[PDB]
């Protein structure tokens, strides 16, 4: 398995905006946002908590689509 989700490097505490420093690559299942959309995230806000190593679902971020 080839594909890396974004996985959270730290504790995300809900309604936070994300920083670089939140997010980690990964292979991981479920498949999650790809990695490869990190730098568009920045700034978006998360509507829940997002534990350590817990994989980002597009439904967690406030005005995320793709």
């Amino acid at each position: 398995m080839a594909q890396a989700s974004v996985v959270a490097n730290q504790l995300i505490p809900i309604n936070t905006m994300l920083t670089l420093v939140m997010m980690r690559s990964e292979v991981v299942t479920p498949v999650g946002i790809p990695a490869e959309d990190i730098p568009r995230l920045v700034s978006m806000q998360v509507n829940r908590a997002v534990p350590l190593g817990t994989t980002l679902m597009p439904d967690m971020v406030k005005g995320y689509a793709a």
